[PDB]
DNA sequence: GGGGGAAGGATTC
DNA sequence: CACGGAATCCTTCCCCC
């Protein structure tokens, strides 16, 4: 089977830029405030002008700042990247009717039924991201290979604007070299544990006891190296579907009061509905981010759905149940919808 | 012994 | 000093055949 992945390069910044490309040559840092204080928030992400000096997704607006200070700060503009999204994606779908929309900037198209052996793949590939260019003004990063997993590793390997393809050779030189960490799925605390069981390449997931691999990391993730590793992954590319829809903000100060978490909590609520489409949820989770920047939720299901007058409702009592079994303050505070009809 | 929910936590991207 | 949207997986409790 011939997998080719889509990823856009640092796509929220270079949105920003397509819409003001007087941005383009300066660093530029897409912006969360939170508003607990004139540059609290986060970093969505940057351009590589501002990446190559640490300015990355994750990191405080205000850690940006001390590096970058003069770099250009954009306040992230969800809607229209989403749109912008869209209008590539729509794109795509005319290069294979199955398509995979992985996340807001990926894209796994199955091209098996439209080309062989990797060489129309790479044509295929320049296809694509020319077209992208061409139509959006969008540099994107194309990967190729036999599965999903191998497909985007080969785009990772190739950004930016770049195009890679691992054949089904170059494929079985990855499963002794490449780092079981830079696989798919294997955040930190899978890399650390896989360290302590000697597992630091792909292949050596081959040498332990599957009853002990499944011990330290579930039999989910346990499978799926294995399979990897012996080249039996073969997961088919799909439409998947939105199960859960939801919103989540910031206060100004912790509290524990509820009266004073309430407004928020209902702007939660309020987006989600709005967002919710026409969708009739009977699931509700209330979600709270404590003091320390743990999480914490509570939640119900209902044998029908929820009107916007049960959704406030239910939200408060869940937000009750939280306040009472956990004595820490809280510092964010959201809902999530689920198990629509 | 075991299926299927539901709930709350844990990870990843 | 650290936002957010959402998917998948895991352990536990449960009701009960
Ligand atoms: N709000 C928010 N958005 C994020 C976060 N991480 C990633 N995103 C955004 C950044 C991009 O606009 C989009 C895709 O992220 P990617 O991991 O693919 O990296 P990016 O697109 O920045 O460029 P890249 O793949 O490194 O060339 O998702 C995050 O931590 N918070
Ligand atoms: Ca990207
Ligand atoms: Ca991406
Ligand atoms: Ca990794």
């Amino acid at each position: 089977m011939i997998v080719l992945f889509v990823d856009f390069d640092y796509f929220y910044a270079q949105v920003e830029e397509v819409l003001n490309p007087s941005l383009k040559g300066k660093p530029v840092v897409v912006c969360v405030f939170s508003g607990r204080f004139e540059d609290s928030g986060a970093v969505a992400t940057a351009n590589y002008e501002a990446r190559k000096f640490g300015v990355k997704a994750g990191i405080p607006i205000v850690e940006a700042k001390k590096i970058l200070p003069n770099a250009v700060y954009l306040p992230m503009r969800k809607e229209v990247y989403q749109q912008v999204s869209s209008r590539i994606m729509n794109l795509l779908r005319e290069y294979s009717e199955k398509i995979e929309i992985a996340s807001i900037d990926e894209a796994y198209l199955d091209i098996s039924d439209k080309v062989r052996d990797y060489r129309e793949a790479y044509n295929l590939g320049l296809e694509i991201k020319n077209k992208i260019l061409e139509k959006e003004k969008i540099t994107v990063t194309v990967g190729i290979s036999k599965n999903k997993v191998f497909a985007k590793i080969a785009a990772d390997m190739a950004k930016p604007n770049g195009i890679k393809v691992i054949d089904d050779e170059e494929v079985k030189r990855l499963i002794r070299e490449l780092d079981i960490a830079d696989v798919p799925g294997i955040g930190n605390i899978t890399a650390e544990k896989l360290k302590k069981l000697g597992i630091n390449k792909l292949v050596d997931t081959l040498s332990i006891e599957f009853d002990k691999l499944k011990g330290m990391i579930g039999e989910a993730k346990a499978k799926y190296l294995i399979s990897l590793a012996r080249d039996e992954y073969n997961e088919p590319i799909r439409t998947r579907v939105r199960k859960s829809i939801g919103r989540i903000v910031t206060m100004k100060r912790n509290s524990r009061n509820l009266e004073e978490i309430k407004p928020y909590l209902f702007r939660a609520i309020e987006e989600s509905y709005y967002k919710l489409d026409k969708r009739i949820p009977k699931a509700i989770h209330v979600v709270a981010v404590t003091e320390d920047l743990d999480i914490v939720s509570r939640g119900r299901t209902f044998p029908h759905g929820i009107s916007k007058e049960t959704a406030y409702s239910e939200s408060v009592k869940l937000l009750q149940k939280i306040l009472e079994e956990d004595e820490r303050k809280i510092r964010r505070i959201g809902v999530r919808f689920s198990k629509f009809i």
